[PDB]
């Protein structure tokens, strides 16, 4: 970790309110939350602040722009990362699985 200590303080705590948010938005997300919590840098959630941004109460909009998919922010985090190249694959079958359960109640 590069940087202030008490910037990577504040950075751990939007990493709990960032699981949070993707397990109560749809579904329970393990692969996600490993995601957050193993960004070495701080500075990067900061950074990302904005992106991390809760959308509409419309989840369908925001699964459809699915910013975990993003190559581009992807990239960023390339350097640092737990299950990046997995995690596309994993979000996948979220929205996958999420639709399933919409067919299953009629």
């Amino acid at each position: 970790m590069i940087g202030s200590e008490k910037q990577v303080n504040w950075a751990k705590s939007i990493i709990e309110k960032e699981v949070e948010a993707w397990e109560a938005i749809g579904v329970d997300v393990r692969e996600v939350a490993a995601f957050l919590r193993s960004i070495s840098d701080a500075r990067v959630i900061i950074d990302n602040r904005n992106l991390i941004h809760f959308q509409s109460s419309g989840i369908s909009y925001s699964l459809e722009s699915s910013p975990l998919n993003s190559p581009i922010f992807l990239r960023r985090f390339s350097a640092c990362s737990v299950g990046f190249e997995e995690i596309p694959t994993a979000l996948q079958r979220i929205r996958s699985v999420y639709t399933a359960k919409l067919l299953e109640d009629e």
